[PDB]
Parts: C-alpha cells; sequence; structure tokens
C-alpha cells in the first residue's frame, strides 16, 4: 500500500480563488430524508429588544435530541443533487473534489489550528474525488464523542439559533408562532443546505452548506449574499477571552469564506447559558479585524499561508490518486509535520467503503450517463 507525505509548510502562492457559486439546494427532513426544496430555510429576526430582555438559553435542555453522525456525514444528499444535475444536463461535470464544509474548514485550520485528528475517505470513483469520513472511523467517534458541558453548549447554540430566526418571512409569519419560539423543541435533524461550486487553482469544487437562516428573504439571483450563519460563545472579559475568541473567529471565518457567506451574527452567552449581547461581522472585513486589533498588538496574517495550504492540499489530491483508487487521508495530532495519504487494499475494505459512501443508485445512474 503506497503512501505519500504532505508537509504541513508546503504553500501554492500560485493558486487564486474563483467566486462561490450556488448551484443547488436541498431541505432534509426529519427522517434523514433529503429533498429539494426550502423547507428548513429560516429567516433572521431579532430585535434589540429581544437581547435586551436576557433570554435565557439552557431552558428545555432535556428535549435537546439529536442525530448520528454516521449516517448525518454522508454524500447522499450531494449525490441526489449531482443525480439530477446530470439528469437535466445529460454530461458529467468538470467538478472533480466533492466533500461536506467540515472537511474543508478543518484543512483550511490546520497549519494554525491543528487539534484535530480525522480520516479521510479518497475514493475516485469515475474521476471524481467523493472525500468524506471514513465510515468505520464515524463509528470509532461515537465512543470518541463521548460529557454534559459540551452537550449543554451545543443546545446553547441550537437554541440562540432557535430564537434567533423565524419559520416564515416575518409578513406573513403570524403573532402566534412569534410568540412560540422558546416553546419548541431542538431537533438537530431537519436542516436547509445548498451546494456551492467553488474554485481553486484550477480545480472545481462541490461543497454543501448546512445554512443557518437568510437574512430577510431569499434572493433568486444570488442567495450567497442573503445567507447568515449563526455562532454564539461566552462573553469576551480579559485578553484570554479575545484571544479564544479570535481563534473562533479564524475558524468562523474560514468557514464561511468557502461558503462565500458574508454576514455573521455572533451571540454572546454568559456562564449560565444566557444571552447577553449580539453584533455582527462581515466576511471580508475579518482579516482586517484581526490584524488591526489596537489591543494586543502584537506576526504574519495567517489568512493568506491557510489558502495557499489549501490549494497545496487541492493540487496533492488531484495528483496524488489517478482513479477508481480508494485511499485513507489522516492526520495526527501529533504528526504537526505532515499529512498520511495511505491507500486501502485487499478489495474487502475498498468495496465496503464504496458501497457505504456511494449507494449503487449513483452508480447505475453513471452507467446510462456513459451510454
Amino acid at each position: 500500500s503506497k503512501e505519500k507525505i504532505l508537509p504541513l509548510a508546503a504553500r501554492s502562492k500560485k493558486a487564486m480563488l474563483r467566486q462561490p457559486k450556488q448551484v443547488a439546494y436541498f431541505s432534509r427532513d426529519l427522517n434523514y430524508k433529503t429533498h429539494p426544496d426550502r423547507s428548513n430555510l429560516s429567516y433572521y429576526y431579532l430585535p434589540d429588544g429581544d437581547i435586551d430582555n436576557s433570554i435565557d438559553l439552557s431552558v428545555g435542555s432535556k428535549h435537546f435530541l439529536l442525530g448520528d453522525s454516521v449516517e448525518l456525514s454522508k454524500l447522499d444528499p450531494i449525490l441526489l443533487a449531482l443525480k439530477e444535475i446530470e439528469k437535466e444536463s445529460g454530461a458529467k461535470t468538470k467538478d472533480r473534489i466533492i466533500t461536506w464544509r467540515g472537511i474543508m474548514r478543518k484543512l483550511l485550520t490546520l497549519p494554525y489550528d491543528s487539534e484535530e485528528d480525522f480520516v479521510l475517505d479518497v475514493v475516485s470513483f469515475d474521476g471524481q474525488l467523493f472525500i468524506q469520513f471514513n465510515v468505520p472511523y464515524l463509528k470509532s467517534k461515537d465512543v470518541q464523542k463521548q460529557t454534559e458541558f459540551h452537550k449543554k453548549l451545543q443546545f446553547s447554540g441550537y437554541k440562540f439559533e432557535k430564537m434567533a430566526t423565524l419559520p416564515k418571512p416575518w409578513p406573513e409569519c403570524t403573532r402566534k408562532e412569534i410568540d412560540s419560539r422558546a416553546k419548541s423543541k431542538c431537533n438537530n435533524i431537519e436542516q436547509y443546505g445548498a451546494i456551492v461550486r467553488t474554485g481553486i487553482s484550477r480545480i472545481k469544487i462541490l461543497i454543501g452548506g448546512a445554512v443557518a437562516c437568510t437574512a430577510d428573504y431569499y434572493d433568486e439571483n444570488d442567495p450567497l449574499s442573503r445567507y447568515i450563519e449563526l455562532k454564539t460563545t461566552r462573553t469576551i472579559n480579559q485578553y484570554k477571552d479575545m484571544i479564544a475568541f479570535e481563534k473562533k473567529l479564524f475558524r468562523t471565518w474560514a468557514q464561511c469564506f468557502l461558503l462565500g457567506i458574508p454576514k455573521i451574527i455572533y451571540g454572546f452567552r454568559d456562564d449560565n447559558c444566557i444571552l447577553r449581547t449580539v453584533e455582527e461581522f462581515s466576511t471580508n472585513d475579518i482579516p482586517l479585524m484581526v490584524k488591526n486589533n489596537p489591543l494586543n498588538e502584537q506576526k504574519e496574517n495567517c489568512y493568506m499561508s491557510s489558502i495557499n495550504f489549501y490549494g497545496a492540499v487541492v493540487e496533492w489530491l488531484n495528483e496524488s490518486v489517478k482513479d477508481d483508487q480508494v485511499w485513507k487521508l489522516s492526520y495526527a495530532k501529533r504528526n504537526r509535520q505532515y499529512l498520511v495519504l495511505k491507500e486501502v487494499t485487499d478489495e474487502n475494505e475498498k468495496q465496503q467503503i464504496v458501497d457505504s459512501a456511494i449507494p449503487a443508485w449513483f452508480k447505475e445512474w453513471r452507467s446510462e450517463l456513459r451510454n
């Protein structure tokens, strides 16, 4: 089993970035059946009075259910989307890299935020690298998932998301469902997402993304501008707080910039899970705020280095695997020097990984496509 080593300090300054461009959207139901609709597409709404009212983010914690990552981190929604893309287009797309935003954000953050361990399938069916999490690794993640404070934090985030949104546009949204947001559950299953055909170097990449909610409505021409991402962290009170804040904004900027989402509404929950203050951000403004901070003015801008490293990673991916060759891309927190690109063999793990990642529905779909 051949293996290739990619140094962690490698950079590709040549590659420039194409602007993000959405192609299609989806609405996964509560039964993990993805549908091509905007059922879960919510609308942002939060007056200043609500954050003046000291809303509690911990109420109804026991009701917080959540699905499992094994069947969640699956390319099946993107696979269906591409299925109709080639259904009416009639020809395979030039896109090569297909994955989820989580892997991309993790590998962008790697040069400076390297505290991550993961294994990535590198299946190359039909000359289209369907990178996604290794399915046996997903089962192992359940043990690695393990407490109560972290789950409380995710519940705080989802409650903040539910409190600052609306199932319908504000005009048609009746008062009863305005004053019913706090009495609903927090389902971590149904989501609204879309596929983005971004670009780095000379490779077209399809990335799915769980869109939190649109700003005021859905713009039929440039939907990316109207999209908003909702996040919340502990309130800032000292220098260590704002340093952790800056790291969180680094990773959030990486996430949004890969999806090309301009706005960031960023909550500030206190010690006891209560929202205290909120404030907004623009995606393009993040590096300027970070590198022009009057407080603790003190290196260089990690954004360009991360972008160049990600371009080098894309070049590595498109140059390493030739065709229909499954690999396993992994990184250990103790490595800190290289990327582990090993290929799996024995014609059993390869076949089971291919079947799990790509259902036969897509595999048979390409058969008539070649016809």
